[PDB]
């Protein structure tokens, strides 16, 4: 049984399926979809369009003079949540686009920046069942993310709400002070993730931006809670306190599992203007993160009508193709001893490890035959081409490790030449 | 002026009635009291009827098995609400059996763990003013209660209240974690204490189940606050902070003030099935705390309809016949320099006091007329059978007391032989 | 047993013998006796509280600075007066016993004033009586002769003022809140000096002055608990600025919780020379206070301050004895009484009234002794049955009359009481 | 780098080689070996354990009493068995090389245990294994030699208990929260030593006992980011009474944590003469001990309490190396290995059985020898594939059978193994 303090609650260890995941679907999805638009002055020149009501409170920035041509300046933005009517929105379509993406798990925004609520709460009538779709799309996207067999959780701003607060973020250290900061937030908040937790009992409780100062102690409790429910359920980094499950980065050997999070493209909604990752460079971010211990949490950000673009469901599902392909060196693996190489050329390498079995995972394909690892050597045994499972010859030089591959094999590799040791 | 802090507030000390009183009337009575059963595993086999609630949230218990036989799976346990209507309710009948059971105070449950309660506060409709009766409860019983002569207070549960909870205690340390929790929960319970010291300035504030963390400050303020208006309140040590005028205990010389509370039976709550404590029992009860510095809080647990039941009114009359004869040796009486003694034959023996007067009260009447009480020595004097002011013979062998006293006074008392000494 | 927690330490109430014992004597002794020497907003400038010597010597051109430069010299520091304090004449049984006989049931002596100086032979500093003037464990010895001649022996230590760990006087009353020892250091020290205090003597009061360090103040939860564990007789006031407390403090309806008032039988706590009997309590006013603080719920403690040499001046010694007379003879109206409904009362002649209570007996003490037969108490009905003359027993006549109480002592009765007359109802 | 709060310092989790270890050495040493003795609510006042010898001297009347006062006297002081604590033949190399030979890929001695001696050359206190008896940095030489044989090597620290700064003993587990060095000077003396052990010594483990002061849990998050920064593979139990840790400890479904059970060979921790070997362990129980305990997700940490000479007690020396002729043959099962989905189950006959983890492969440790070929296991169902005796490799006969497992092993595989039957699922 876990008890509510800092103590205790560090039992808690990142359970086996988070570290065996590897890769997962962050999605952001509200109000701020209908609009779908975006561009130290970062606040004034703000490329995600998630942030779209800061940006629009701002009357001196793009997004304000974009919202006049096409809204008019008397439309507030939380007349968008009429407009959020999801009318195309099909979740079984969603599941299934995430499930052959390749993905062990799906994280939508249940509330964001805004205050606005994909669900039916009762703590506020600012919700999608009252309000725009007329409907709780965390529970119906989250009965069809299981229904595809993969597991869901819920990300939550509790650390900001544009509902309790009327100015602006314009530099970053107004973050230090524009928070709602009143004692009925910071109930208000726990007593949000609480209904999640019971209506919907995720794999994991995803926070953002902090937790308000004045409910801290809160979270001894919560999460006590939550765990003595769901022990298989998980917590990020993002709490400002001393407990957590993952770590979590935007940036990009530890000894500690976290996971790193960007959008297909910059912004994480949905931005017409857009600068995405090709869907090579999306296998070079899956892997090296998985080599350093690692999960990608990847986003999506869908239009108000409920349509993941076409330029997002394109590199998702050649991401997916690629995993069905080498999901083997990836799914269930630990580190190596270390993450990393390169070869001559100039053609980095990267390991990851099944037991015994390590894989070489190269970010491209060499153009030659004969192929050489600098400062690499293997301890005997038996080398082959994964995807083939072919045989190759392999002898230590040096520090270095030489081995040639057949021009056959390397032909029917796509993005990555992957080998296999024992 | 008492001041808003623990040094000044410790200045309070337990009144003198208090002291005096010696014995109390508990009364546990709410909507639980309509079904009114039950039978480390203890909250899955809960004999507590008060707990029918906590009990009917564990599917698998015998409560629910139950309340589905009886009731039916759908009917919640708020319903009970409207089926409390203590139609066949008289609270000076109520008054009057507390005064011939010799009772100096009564104590009802205003609010129990199930957060109903049972005055027309305005912090929450759940109350018997809007359901239910349609009536004032704690306000009709307190009018009766002093309309008899009586001392009136009330009991709170500060510490729980599951209509700001959903899942139940299973184990003694869910109960760190499965409180309220919120900042407004600790307003709501400060100002309904508050509300209860305005309407009927009670004589005893008897919280239970502590303080919620959040609202243990605003304790220095509710208690200046009271005793400030009422100096003869008096306050329990149920609260987690600092400050008491008198320590309760369950299980059972003190230089304190303290109280033991029971039910007559096991359960304080009604319970159909039940075990009970005879009438000589209760005497024993009584006289073994008073003499040890307590006082005894008894429960008397009403049915939903307004009725004390039959095996409960007749341990209480019993129980008052017997201090309408030897009350001078219990109320007003402070403790000797010690407690207890036994006789060669095994009865034991108990001490009170008043001024130069001591009391010896035997726990049973012995068959026969020379007693022999072992390791007491008496300091010349006159010694009398209290019942008959008879005088007796007395001397001193050893480190023993030597008495005589005739099969006729022996047969004259009941259930205890009680001599005086001065 | 008790726990270190402040809730589990409201379980020591205060004990029966502190409540029942009325009477103690203060003793503040040491260095500053030696001098001993006072005047007769600006408090500080003008101290006559001749324990507060050193502070008023670095208060430059005061009139303890006159006295020092004349007397003493400018170049002799406060420290030296600790080989001049040899208490050549002291006898501990001899203070025992004047101190029986003026009816206290308890003593507490000065164990660390404000200056610092130790009057045991502590281990945490060589400022003290063992290695310096007396060479000698004055509070140990005096301990044993209390002990020896029936009383209670508490301990006065002064944790929140320590002079050998600040140089700055104070010069007014705000800055007490700033010129404290402040160190982590400072009150490691309080705490290890009260510890052995407690390992050593075992008193049966713990008396701090001018608050606690507040660095220190969460130990004392631990401190309390060891000596309550240790002695459960054992009794601390109310100065170290925690809500534990077993009695309350003074110097300046009834309470319900036990408190003590404490001052000289003169104006200064610590002997002053430059102090004549035109600032000393008569017997008369000595009987009166006790009995005031007693009907109010308190005790007395008394102070005498003794010489350096160790003998107390005859002013002091006939005012405690004298005091005795009357508590050899009153002593059952004062001794293990509570309050009654009400302390106080007074005639239509103007000489006041005071209650006690021992059970179903309430003692009425007059604070002075009528000149006449027929008593008029203002404001009072009784509930009745008999009233007497105390000393004698003998019922009196009385009766309620409207709001006042009437009743005839005769002279033959009122000529039998000393300072008050004392009446009973029961 | 880590930092020194405790939301980053949950970034440091348990060193691999700790995880994987399974086995290590605690050794309680030092003044208390001398007179090394203890008897067969009460627990202090018939205290078992010899480590507490002096808190059992200070309770008058206690069996230890009696045995200090006819052995060597009651003038006798326990600080002067440092003086006897010469450790005459004491051999590192032999001690290091025992513990390897046992299986152990740790060691752990007490550098100061609640007594306040510490065995090494700390700067800090006098009261030390260089300045008297030994006239040797203890903790020093065990180091190197542990650390020459291949082991790791660790400190345990008595932060939370010091009887060198409490006078007063424990007689009731309610003392302990009272009777605490309790200053501000204490905490700064264990934050500064084990900052010593740290810079002088650079430990694998940092093993505090007893809590830590509680005016010094701050200082912990400076120190576990000093200790962590400094090497990056130590590692904390989660006596500190702080939010960090990285293992758990205890001497009474599955964590996901790990954790560290440990107890003596014998019942006593530090060596006691009055312990026949009624009251230790077999080699049998040692074994089924170490499964138990690593099958819960657990490391084995057992103490070996030597004599004041320096020698370990040839009862203590057999059972260590049997242990380690079991570890040498069935180490593959415990080396390296991770919890399964369930520790534990049983056959029918009723013998205990234990799993282990490595990769795909699992481990069913038998507690005990089954003497019939057909094998019935309680509640189990096998993923299958294969199910071989682990020391041959053998492949077996097996079958679910309803709610059990049914597996023939042959008698000839069954005389293979010594005191656990060990099969392997793949």
């Amino acid at each position: 049984r876990y008890k509510p303090d800092w103590e205790s609650l560090r039992e808690h260890t990142v359970p086996k399926w988070f570290d065996k995941a590897k890769f997962g679907i962050f999605i952001h999805w509200g109000i701020y979809s209908v609009p779908g638009w975006a561009t130290d002055a970062w606040f004034f020149q703000n490329p995600y369009a998630e942030w779209y009501e800061n940006s629009l409170r701002i009357k001196e920035s793009p997004t304000w003079e974009y919202h006049v041509k096409t809204y008019g300046e008397n439309f507030e933005y939380e007349k968008f949540a009429d407009l959020f009517t999801a009318e195309k929105w099909d979740p079984q379509e969603w599941a299934d686009l995430f499930k052959k993406a390749g993905a062990k798990y799906v994280i939508p925004t249940t509330k964001h920046h805004d205050g606005f609520c994909l669900w039916g709460t009762k703590y506020t009538d600012f919700n999608s069942v009252k309000r725009g779709p007329k409907r709780d799309l965390v529970g119906d996207l989250a009965k069809a993310v299981r229904e595809a067999g993969l597991r869901f959780g819920v990300y939550y701003s509790g650390g900001l709400d544009w509902r309790f607060t009327t100015e602006p973020i314009r530099y970053p250290e107004d973050l230090s002070y524009i928070r709602p900061n009143t004692y009925e937030y910071a109930d208000y908040a726990y007593k949000q993730v609480m209904e999640l937790v019971d209506l919907y009992l995720p794999d994991v409780l995803w926070n953002d931006m902090g937790w308000p100062e004045k409910g801290k102690e809160d979270l001894k409790y919560l999460f006590a809670y939550y765990y003595n429910k769901h022990p298989e359920g998980s917590v990020n980094d993002r709490w400002g306190v001393p407990h957590w499950d993952f770590k979590t980065a935007e940036y990009h050997l530890p000894g500690y599992k976290w996971e790193f999070t960007r959008g297909i493209g910059l912004s994480f909604g949905y931005n017409r203007n857009e600068h995405m990752l090709s869907v090579e460079q999306l296998v070079y971010t899956l892997v090296d993160v998985v080599s350093k211990g690692g999960n990608l949490l990847l986003n999506v950000g869908p239009k108000g009508d409920g349509t993941i673009p076409d330029l997002q469901k394109e590199r998702l599902l050649g991401l997916g193709e690629w995993l069905r392909k080498y999901g083997d060196a990836i799914y269930g693996t630990s580190v190596w001893e270390r993450c990393c190489a390169k070869t001559e050329d100039g053609t980095e390498i990267r390991f990851t490890r099944k037991c015994n079995r390590i894989f070489v995972i190269f970010l491209g394909i060499p153009t030659g035959e004969k192929i050489v690892i600098e400062d690499l050597n293997l301890s005997a045994g038996t080398v082959r081409h994964f995807l083939t499972g072919e045989r190759l010859s392999f002898k230590n030089v040096g520090k270095n490790l030489e081995i040639t591959v057949p021009k056959k094999l390397l032909e029917t590799d796509s993005i990555t030449l992957v080998l296999e040791a024992v």
